[PDB]
């Protein structure tokens, strides 16, 4: 734990929040997955710009004033929606003001569109989603837990941005 950031996923229930965490972690792919009881944790250790960082990413449900806990401390965050599913886009700023309203204004927050492998069921487009990034300075990339495409990408990028706010 050289310095340890603690990074935040968030998004409606069965959007990939699990499975992003495992391929990052772990490199697998649950399939037979469960809506998550109360709350996981991963670690991975990376060296982000040549500063070896512990990432201690926290993990729950979408569904109890445990929120403050959850956020406590978070120096990064995933808000993660599911490609395929436009409801769960729509109440991303749903979950970005819960977010700020128990966090620092200056952590570092990526959107997510998760399940991008999925092409033929696409119901966000990009260019919806690159307008609430820009609208609230998120980051933003699509990934796929199922394909790997992007999931190091996004993690290491928080990291690296994390990384050069703090250093
Ligand atoms: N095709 C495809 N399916 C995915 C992908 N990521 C997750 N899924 C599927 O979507 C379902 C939800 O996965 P989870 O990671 O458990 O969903 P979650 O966001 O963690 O949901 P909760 O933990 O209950 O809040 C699972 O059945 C996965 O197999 C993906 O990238 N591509
Ligand atoms: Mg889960």
């Amino acid at each position: 734990y050289d310095y340890l950031f603690k990074l935040v996923l968030i998004g409606d229930s069965g959007v990939g929040k699990s499975n992003l965490l495992s391929r990052f972690t772990k490199n697998e792919f649950n399939l037979e997955s469960k809506s998550t009881i109360g709350v996981e944790f991963a670690t991975k250790t990376t060296k982000v710009e040549g500063k070896v960082v512990k990432a201690q990413i926290w993990d729950t449900a979408g569904k109890r004033a445990i929120t403050s806990a959850y956020y406590r401390g978070a120096v990064g965050a995933l808000l993660i929606y599911d490609v395929t599913r436009h409801a769960t886009f729509e109440n991303a700023a749903r979950w970005l003001r819960e977010l700020r309203g128990h966090t620092d204004p200056n952590i570092v927050v990526m959107l997510i569109g998760n399940k991008c492998d999925l092409r033929h069921l696409v119901a966000v487009k990009t260019e919806e989603a690159k307008a609430f990034a820009e609208r609230e300075s998120l980051y933003f990339m699509e990934t796929s837990a199922l394909d790997a495409t992007n999931v190091e990408n996004a993690f290491t990028e928080v990291l690296t941005q994390i990384h050069k706010i703090v250093s």
